[PDB]
């Protein structure tokens, strides 16, 4: 049986190690971390994550997806907040197949694990990769008190996230090329209860945004009716608008609750814990991160996070990943050796993550804005318009990203077309009356060939 070894037990390599399992390879899984399934007295952890399309499939394709979205709460569309003001939805899509839904990672990742041991994957936690030679094909590994041990290995799997060890060990035999593009927003973990979420009439199945510009809230639900919250801000102000507010700012609980009041104030009073909150949990940095070079010859590959770190803004790092583990275990089972496999592999997917890590970076402005441009708003009026007259010509970007599995470079392409002609033909116009429809539907029959087959 064909070998393979793989750092981090998170979402993609535990997919990436029951496709392979179950497909006859014998896999090793080596995680950093205890294993969650183990059940201790500590906290019980809050983060989750938007699950669409993509990773649904990738999901479905081992089996999982059935038990994945049983935990898993329907978000609709988006619930916008700005003070004073009612929400209203704005649905995603036509109907309830296109939703995204929320899912606690660590369960998603409890699921998963037990995915890849069914599969007949060995999965050893505690021990963090540190090093590796690749001439003598060994690692080093050490648990938290750092105590080396080697292991052999025949072909190396990367699933090791943002600040990766495998990709870090790959500079010693290849120039990864890498080109780190930071973000000016950390973002900190807050908590509504279910007790306040009902208190304050909170839509249980809809993604909330509570947008201010350069800095915006957003709320995920989970099953019990509290919602997980981001606070997306600056760590510092910038040079020219050096009075703005940051990080840097908030120096304890009372400062962020200050701010809150100030800033959020219909939200901050669902926030009781935003003081223990703000202080017991870290602060995040947000990155991207490209790399030309994904493998060693037929010897390591990246992949997830560890081969291209992207802001979170779209939701989609975690549907990437599933998508590249889908992709890596199709090309390592019928490649011809496995330094085809990975070849094949980093050249099918890094455009299009290129293309996703752009995306999510342009997602930023759509979802802080507290007001929409009346141009932007009559935009997406004639955009629903050309999907009525020819879905699958014109289909949104928002969609094709999340609801489909148009490959993700092909998404911005066509996005680019349809934003084009939006743009020209709303022009010089203030109402849909006085723009000539027949002629953009024209335009898009012309510069937008027909997918069949999206959902
Ligand atoms: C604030 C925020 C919000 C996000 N929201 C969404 C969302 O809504 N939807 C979505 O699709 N994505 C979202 N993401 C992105 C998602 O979290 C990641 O893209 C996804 O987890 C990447 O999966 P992965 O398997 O590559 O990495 P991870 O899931 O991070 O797993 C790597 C695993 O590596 C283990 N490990 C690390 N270093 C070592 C080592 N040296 N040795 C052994 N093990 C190691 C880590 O402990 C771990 O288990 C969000 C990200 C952030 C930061
Ligand atoms: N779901 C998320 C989870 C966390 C961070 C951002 C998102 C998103 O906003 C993606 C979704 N389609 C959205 O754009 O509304």
């Amino acid at each position: 049986a064909r070998q393979v070894t793989i750092i981090g037990a998170g979402l993609a390599g535990t997919l990436v190690a029951r496709l392979l399992a179950r497909n006859g390879w014998q896999v090793n899984l080596f995680e950093r971390r205890p294993d969650p399934r183990i059940e201790t007295g500590a906290r019980g952890r809050s983060i989750n994550l938007a699950l669409a399309e993509r990773g649904a499939h990738a999901l479905r394709l081992a089996g999982l997806e059935r038990e994945v979205l049983a935990e898993a709460v329907m978000m609709r569309g988006r619930m916008v907040h700005v003070p004073g003001t009612p929400p209203n939805l704005q649905p995603y899509g036509r109907d309830d197949s296109e939703v995204i839904w929320s899912i606690n990672r660590d369960r998603l990742n409890r699921i998963l694990l037990d995915g890849a041991e069914a599969a007949g994957a060995s999965i050893h936690f505690n021990l963090g990769l540190d090093s590796v030679d690749f001439a003598r094909q060994r690692l080093t590994l050490s648990n938290v008190s750092g105590e080396r041990l080697e292991k052999r290995f025949h072909l190396l799997i990367g699933a090791d996230g943002c600040n990766s060890a495998v990709r870090q060990a790959m500079a010693s035999v290849v120039d990864l090329g890498e080109h780190l593009e930071t973000q000016p927003h950390g973002y900190k973990e807050l908590q509504i209860t279910p007790e306040a979420s009902a208190q304050f009439n909170l839509e249980p199945n809809a993604l909330h945004i509570w947008p201010h510009g350069d800095y915006m809230c957003i709320a995920l639900p989970n099953l019990d009716r509290s919602f997980t919250v981001t606070l997306f801000l600056h760590h510092q102000s910038p040079a020219a608008q050096p009075a703005s507010p940051c990080f840097a700012q908030l120096v304890d609980g009372h400062a962020a609750r200050r701010f809150f009041q100030r800033q959020f104030p219909d939200l901050s009073p669902m926030l009781d814990s935003l003081e223990q909150d703000f202080e017991h949990h870290p602060t995040g940095k947000l990155a991207t991160l490209r790399l030309t070079t994904w493998h060693v010859g037929g010897q390591a590959v990246l992949l997830g996070d560890a081969a291209h770190p992207m802001v979170p803004f779209h939701g989609q790092g975690m549907n990437c990943a599933l998508e590249d583990a889908v992709a890596l275990a199709e090309h390592l089972q019928s490649a011809a050796d496995n330094a085809s496999a990975l070849a094949a592999f980093t050249a099918q997917r890094q455009p299009d993550a290129l293309a996703i890590q752009a995306m999510a970076l342009e997602n930023y402005v759509e979802m802080s804005s507290k007001v929409a441009s009346p141009t932007y708003l009559l935009e997406r009026e004639l955009g629903q318009i050309m999907a009525q007259r020819q879905p699958t010509r014109f289909i949104p970007r928002y969609s094709m990203v999340t609801f489909s599995r148009l490959p993700y470079a092909q998404a911005m392409a066509r996005g680019q077309i349809q934003e084009q002609l939006l743009k020209f033909a709303v022009a010089n116009h203030s109402d849909l009356t006085s723009i000539n429809l027949d002629a953009v539907e024209h335009e898009v029959t012309r510069c937008l060939p027909p997918l069949s087959h999206l959902c």
